[PDB]
């Protein structure tokens, strides 16, 4: 019942990088519970988000779509400052399905142009969680804007597979997966406009058709493909924490699969196992582990075709290594 | 031998209450009488007073729970008074046989019927109608509930160990199709049987016009919002009998979850949403620790605060400084 | 050195049977030879008459279930005759490199082709055509079916213990997006080709004009209905390879369920509905208890019983009074 004091637990600073990326961080925690302090600032800006070069007015954490991945382990403190310049035009907040209280955060960070706040939460659960926007009455229009990201809360003694044993990752990438709604004129064609506020109402109308004109990952389609390709080599071990905060998705790595897949991605509970395709909620954020086998190109999707292939949500993975023609081989 | 049973009579609550009953079963089995009556009745579904020709089960959209136990016979008199114009029945997801009770439960208006059967299995299912060739048509005009079969020795976490809730809540989701003219406007009818085509066409388009929790938009908000205390332990059952749904505590958890509803099972822990299959009833548990205000949604945010799916829950208490604060 | 593995070859059989196979392994591991061939035909998938230009592994929608044990090794000839337009090749889900194989087995027509992969994981698993650039078009023109890859010693429940089936079918559901003119008439092509931009049009609105089991609308009805007996163990293989669905046998119950397919997890049990992502293979386990007529469903109602997704089992043997009745 007493108070806990928290100005005793030593703090560190995280330097957020740009998803697919994640910052540095250690699996095992090297030390006991800590303030862990980020800084993220609001900023509204247009995006091209296809290959047709459509515009839309993007609202993000920190300049991208997705926002990064914020990275703690179980029992610290998470300590956000998040920054609203004078230059943005609308009230922005944000929401942890991390945190517990105040529904996830949103209702102690609502920050207009110009204003800051700092907010702090315990990571009491251990898991991959979606952040986001939620601004009352303009939920979906900021969260469709791109206005979400996703945090890890890491056991503090790491993955654990099904037996309990460690689960240990070479690398780790966070896809972010964003549906949009363009709005289009009469002629059908994509509309354009001068400030975020100017196109709501269209916005609005769009969004209530449910029908998604782009489902990208990192905030555009082909955003993971080519030069910007996601990356690997035979025997590792790679970890893909995948978010949607707002839409059903289901991902599937083509050539390959989910080794250990927390779908739902709530670490209290032993993965599933060698998953073709798993689905992750709107609204959730999932973690599938992999251990590549055969070098060469792999798409990683939301299986379902049209999404992925006319809509954008696809991605790829370039493999090095040796083929192994016993896993699988063209017979002459 | 049935007929050695102890028979009790259940007096049915209006959603989300839900009828007293005990979590580990304080007798054998038994066979546990229901009566509900089905009526045809005008409801305003949203706040631009929209209506529609709702089918309900005992006057209410979703039907109310029932609760009984593993092994009990449930005993449904169902009525359909001659003011009705449909014929009716119901199937119940935790029956088995005869189309869940459908084939065995066709009452036409002035008639009525006594269905019973063993609710083997445990957990929480959806029971609905279900008229040979208009089934959708009348589930998606809000003719659907659930049932809760509970495990005879209680509720049970991962480990096996007991998990007692001191609140009990059930949200119904429910999508509607309200058809539209050439305008844009949504349609109103003289009767259930006069709009049947426009329905039709409505429903096929796969988008729903409405998606909300007891039967309106804001049902479960304002003097009508879910309530709880820190401390307090709440079980929330979730029903949708026709389409997918992801349900999320805004500022919470699902500490324990059953997402597809069957206690057999171990619950899934610390969820921030999880999937509801169409057809599905599903159940979670959380133990409130900060007071204030909390939306419970289906996490589509569109669906939750465009269609309707969107409820609040008010939580008296103090304040936990430890799990959450802004910092000074 | 797979050349001393000794070889058997598998007669395919047509959806929803699947080919014969033992349940637990009686040998060490083998090389399975299979033979599919590809057909491009008009196929009319509704009571309407309603054609589209199908793409056939085999000549059917969906392609036939192949049946192999853990570690077996997987040898397919696939051939794509001349008289065929288009390009094809396969994608297995249970494959490990080379886009599940579809980077190996592209065969214009004319050509045909032979792929080897060990089943290294256990589960059913979907397989399609995905050749780059007119992957979904491919299949939901029907292009795809699954593969079941049976642990050595079969199936086992939540506890370790054996799960045998006495029967087992395979239902594959399709979703299909025929285009429509202007006046809201489904269009007819001559051929494949002349139809690809109208079909990518009318993919992206999201919204199946028919989502069908094997191939049609009431394709498992009258005397395609699934039959099964009184005490029979039945296990059904469910597969949609773009588009998620949520079985329901109405009237029963999936006993032991591994929604998404993979055996290494334990069965999901008493489930009502589950959820089968697109892009998966999930199987059911269910032991009947009462005779009649039951209807095997995607649970979101307007998908099933207005756009197809609906098929019955007529089941033999004695009623149960005790499971379900109706009073005097
Ligand atoms: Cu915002
Ligand atoms: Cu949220
Ligand atoms: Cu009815
Ligand atoms: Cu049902
Ligand atoms: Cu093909
Ligand atoms: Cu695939």
């Amino acid at each position: 019942a007493a108070p806990v004091d928290i100005s005793t637990l030593p703090r560190v600073k995280v330097d957020l990088v740009k998803p697919p990326f994640v910052h540095a961080h250690d699996q095992v925690a090297k030390t006991g519970p800590r303030v862990v302090e980020f800084t993220m600032t609001i900023e509204e800006k247009k995006l091209v988000i296809d290959r047709e070069g459509t515009e839309i007015h993007a609202m993000t954490f920190n300049g991208s779509v997705p926002g990064p991945l914020m990275v703690v382990h179980e029992n610290d403190y998470v300590e956000l400052r998040l920054i609203n310049p004078d230059t943005n035009t609308l009230l922005h907040n944000i929401d942890f399905h991390a945190a517990t209280g105040a529904l996830g955060g949103g209702a102690l960070t609502q920050v207009n142009p110009g204003e800051e706040t700092t907010l702090r939460f315990k990571a009491t659960k251990p898991g991959v969680f979606v952040y986001h926007c939620a601004p009352e009455g303009m939920v979906p229009w900021h969260v469709t804007s791109g206005m979400n990201g996703a945090i890890m809360v890491l056991p503090r003694d790491g993955l654990k597979d099904e037996k309990g044993q460690p689960l240990t990752y070479d690398k780790i990438y966070y896809v972010g997966e964003q549906d949009f709604y363009v709005p289009k004129d009469e002629a059908g064609n994509y509309k354009k406009y001068e400030t975020p506020g100017e196109a709501y109402e269209d916005a609005v109308k769009a969004m209530r058709t449910l029908t998604p004109t782009h489902i990208v990952f990192n905030g555009a389609v082909g955003a993971l493909t080519g030069d910007h390709a996601l990356t690997a080599a035979v025997g590792e071990r790679v970890l893909v924490v995948h978010s949607q905060a707002n839409r059903d998705t289901r991902p599937h790595l083509i050539g390959g699969h989910g080794d250990y897949v927390w779908a739902t991605g709530k670490f209290r509970n032993p993965p599933d196992l060698d998953q073709e395709t798993w689905l992750i909620p709107g609204g959730t954020a999932g973690a599938a582990f992999y251990t590549f086998r055969q070098p060469g190109v792999y798409a990683y999707v939301n299986h379902n075709l049209i999404e992925a292939f006319e809509l954008g949500a696809a991605g790829h993975f370039k493999v090095t290594g040796e083929w192994n023609d016993d896993l699988m081989t063209s017979v002459v």
